């Protein structure tokens, strides 16, 4: 209804307005400058009208922002821009021809206009990102991953050690390119002990400062809620004792793990003299057995997810299969909160009952990224980049099944107290309009406040911080959040494509979101979010694939929606849409995807040549040998 | 009906019997020994009970036959064996449980038993062939294709020639492995003129010998049927004049093509010092543009299909697309002879009307392999091996659509004068039983006679042969015929899998065919059919894929056939069949296909190492430089 949309918009507009007022005040307080301007502190550049921040955010043209923030950050930001490029002319046309027999054909023709425009834009965007990636990589600084290949599933041998097997194999098969190597160690027990020691120290800092202020009897009952019914009488000496005990265990574990042959995993990081050689090893079959001596480009050391290297290669299939089943149950049992939200989705009081399903769904999905990342870690991936791309994939599917599809179906089930989809989809546009205004418009405006790190920063200063420059530990803005950023905008791309020929009035909400998100994330990318790992936009092929899937879904749903007309006869027309769209995808896959999945030998050779000419005396071996050992071992 | 099957079998059994009597007599006549024992003449080994040939054919165990005949010939023969391994226990079970509620479940369970057995056997066969291939290649003699990579779509340059561009690119990107190269030339005009000259000479040989026997006026009216209404008064001097004219054109063309820069195609055969290097070049991305400087293993020179190298790389997509359309029309318009055959398919006279549809269909399909090969040449492939694999692919599809599916549908259309497929499939088993006995049992028995080369050989001796040792040209048995061999047995694999749980009595006909074909082809492979090119069984992944497709088709058709039972409720069971089957296929694809599609670097290195140790003074450059020039240029 217009009244519910009007009120929901008024609420979300004012909410966003208020968030921007609060933001304007908070960002001018020097005590939280390290929260709002975390980058520039991390980059060594800084030390010590409420919306003016919007036009300032638009300064720093791409080339500068790429060097400042990184390629992934810029490419991610361009997705919001992609959204505006795809849907602005769609929205204009849909309004122009659907908003004041032929209506039937008009819808079919529009499906062709929308698909073609979308494909055209995706093609050009794909080409552009591929070019940005190739230029970025060619101009990128030296890193050990450019010369290093991770070797998995080294076969066992009764006499030779993993190190001996790796060195021998590569000296023989990759002669005069093989430089050095580092064998993977199962240091997980040690790493876990070290993390616990750090947590114990935080308690020591908490209680020592709390005590110093309040010089009385310590009474912590271990958990308080359901802990050990004791007192932790000193609580400081208690944690000192726990630390002393773990410290001894850690020293023992270090001596054992580095002299324990069973800590050696049949894997190693192999380094080559040239990038050309690494490019060859990473792209070629090494032996007869396709599931032995497996090679791939090593993640950069800050991207290597060390825990996953202790998983025997051969059990990875099983872990993956178990997680596929778990994923099914994750989506399966989420129907309960969906049904709840759709039940809720049914004058200033009734319009709130209308409004709230937006929030309720946002809240139920709040911890989904955590679940998806955890299950993604169980499946072994060995890198942060890979883990985030997989979590984003699973989330996208979840949103398709549970946020879009199930909401429409459950909605219809409540409305009803054949092709019922014919009315279920257009009626639910009202729900989606409100939903977008809640996790979209209001969502993004709220995110600029950065309340979580704001609070954490201050609490750490109040209770754990001891001296100067440990403020560096208190300050951590996190990364861009590809895991939630992607899946959210992809839902909107789907909704846009699904409803553009159905309900044109959904699109202005989607467009405002993309515009707002662009300016807010553009702002945050410049000032906060130091990036955890640098992929050279290797996720783009997945972004592309998800939009193509959205096109196919919309094209198919339209067959359903227009499949009620007697003698519709749209079948020989509309079927061409998913066929042509897939053809387009395969074309683009073959033409642009290699930019992202294969490193051409010519680029490797030019890079190696120039690097050598510029730095003729590079001790590459010294540089690479101490990389990829383990964060635990210094 | 039993009477039509009985008579058709009696006809085909006696026909096969007679063919084997005729064969036994013909093979003992010394004047046609070069037809029946063509190999051994080609191998330099020979010079100058009617069924005893069957037990003799079973001598020469695989290892010997592989060296004698070749790997492809042996692997092909094993397909008939694969057939017997898959269907013998299927036939036993189907007879045991279907031939004297639960019938419904019995059929579902059998689908699972058949699929599993088939997949098990295919898995083991796949593994075995992969091992045979790897062993064969490792032990294979030196050939120039082991060191040579074909480079396509060399980009244009205003100043540098294709040769200069290729040499430079490879010296820079593949330094110290690049050995030499040979640029591709558009010698097609010349090659065509040379072939015409040879045809003109054959006429000169025909008329000179005919005249010498009959010393009178020559009266050939150019074609006779619709030629030039003249006499070719001398006919010998006439062809001498045509030869003299083309001879002059050829000399001119040779001088022009080797000094014509426009005859140079942007492609070259690039040779490397090592097999390891060729393996790298052939498996790696060379430049930024994925559709430039494209590399693949060069076909051996006797496999290179030179005509296809004159096609600009960039027009290949268009040629392919045109041929896909042509293929559609080829299958589309074949419905006319299908309908004819099915119309025909409706006491010794009525049983012949029953019998003849077998023959009629065989005859209409007789020239299909020619069509498919011609259209496959239009699409550029550059090798005989590739052309045959593509022709076999298209033929397989044709058989599925036109021989199997359309026959069942057209059959039902005539029978009828909903799920009618429920009865159309089992009723047509009678047709297929007869068809198999005609192009199968009788077909193979007839092929052992080799009537076409028998006749051609004798006619050439009678009219063209002039002296000794030109009998070598008269004798040519052709190759194995993968193009017709594959598609035929695949139809039978399909029919077997489709009808095993439906009509168990189709299977004994299929089994007899596989058994007969095995012994006949085993015999011919040993004695005739010198192989045109040696693939190291690289077609196996396609054989495998076709059987998997047949499993999926049978599994799906069964849903249809059992989908008439009210409350069948077979959907959550039967759907698992194509899902599990595809899963199996992907497993096998990932585990065994690399044996056929990637050459591992370790094997390349071991091969190069051993080769060098055995022959420490190999002038590899001299060896490789004169390869792949063109058959025309000496």
């Amino acid at each position: 209804t217009l009244q519910d949309i009007g009120v929901s918009a008024g609420i979300n507009i004012l909410s966003a307005f208020v968030f921007f007022i609060i933001f304007a005040v908070l960002r001018l307080q020097p005590f939280n400058d390290r929260v709002y301007f975390s980058k520039w502190y991390l980059k060594g550049l800084r030390s010590s009208k409420f919306l003016n921040w919007m036009p300032e955010a638009l300064k720093m043209p791409e080339p500068e922002l790429i060097d400042h923030a990184g390629l992934d950050s810029v490419v991610y930001l361009r997705i919001y821009w992609l959204g505006l490029k795809i849907f602005t002319p769609i929205a204009v046309l849909a309004w122009a021809v659907l908003v004041p027999s032929m209506r039937f054909w008009t819808h079919i023709v529009m499906a062709y206009a929308f698909t073609i425009w979308t494909c055209y834009v995706l093609m050009k965007e794909y080409e552009t990102i591929a070019n940005m990636r190739l230029q970025f990589v060619a101009s990128e600084a030296r890193r050990p991953d450019q010369f290093t290949v991770l070797v998995r599933n080294v076969p066992p041998d009764a006499d030779e050690s993993v190190s001996e097997l790796v060195e021998h194999f590569f000296l023989v098969n990759h002669p005069d390119h093989y430089l050095t190597h580092q064998v993977v160690c199962n240091a997980n027990k040690l790493a876990d002990l070290v993390k616990k020691k750090k947590k114990l120290q935080n308690w020591l800092d908490y209680y020592q400062l709390k005590y110093a202020r309040n010089n009385s009897q310590r009474i912590m009952v271990k958990l308080g809620f359901l802990g050990l019914w004791g007192q932790k009488v000193d609580a400081i000496e208690h944690y000192i004792a726990e630390i002393d005990k773990i410290s001894k265990e850690i020293s023992k574990e270090r001596e054992e793990v580095v002299n324990d042959p069973k800590a050696i995993m049949p894997a190693a990081f192999v380094s080559f003299k040239t990038r050309w050689a690494a490019a060859v090893c990473a792209q070629t079959q090494q032996t007869r057995n396709p599931t032995q001596w497996l090679t791939e480009w090593a993640p950069e050391p800050r991207d290597v997810f060390w825990s996953n290297l202790a998983i025997p290669y051969v059990s990875l299939t099983v872990r993956r299969l178990i997680m596929h089943v778990a994923f099914f149950f994750l989506t399966f049992f989420f129907i309960v909160p969906i049904a709840f939200v759709q039940s809720l989705a049914t004058f200033m009081k009734s319009v709130i009952q209308g409004f709230l399903p937006g929030i309720a769904l946002k809240l139920f999905l709040a911890f989904l990224p955590s679940i998806l990342m955890i299950m993604s870690k169980f499946e072994g991936f060995t890198s942060i980049s890979s883990l985030e791309r997989r979590a984003a994939f699973r989330y996208y599917i979840f949103n398709l099944v549970n946020v879009f599809l199930a909401s429409v179906i459950a909605g219809a089930a409540f409305e009803q107290l054949p092709k019922t989809i014919g009315v279920a989809i257009p009626m639910k546009a009202t729900f989606f309009i409100t939903y977008i205004m809640v996790d979209g418009w209001a969502g993004v405006a709220g995110e600029i406040l950065m309340l979580k790190p704001l609070i954490m920063f201050h609490l750490k200063n109040a209770f754990l911080v001891k001296t100067d420059k440990d403020r560096e530990e208190a300050m951590d803005p996190g990364s861009i959040g590809f895991n939630t950023g992607e899946p959210r905008i992809q839902l909107y791309f789907l909704l846009g494509l699904v409803y553009a020929p159905v309900t044109p009035m959904l699109l202005p909400f989607i467009l405002v979101f993309f515009a707002l998100a662009y300016i807010v994330y553009r702002h945050q990318i410049i000032n906060v979010y130091n990036q955890e790992y640098e992929s050279a936009a290797a996720f783009w092929p997945d972004v592309h694939g998800r939009v193509i899937a959205a096109l196919v879904i919309s094209q198919l749903l339209l067959m359903g929606l227009l499949g009620t007309k007697h003698a519709a006869l749209a079948a020989p027309f509309l079927i061409a849409l998913p066929v042509l769209t897939i053809g387009f995808h395969h074309f683009c896959k073959g033409r642009y995807e290699p930019a992202f999945i294969r490193y051409p030998l010519q680029e490797a050779m030019m890079k190696d040549t120039l690097e050598t000419a510029r730095e003729p005396n590079l001790n590459l071996k010294g540089y690479l040998q101490n990389a990829y050992v383990h964060p635990v071992f210094k």
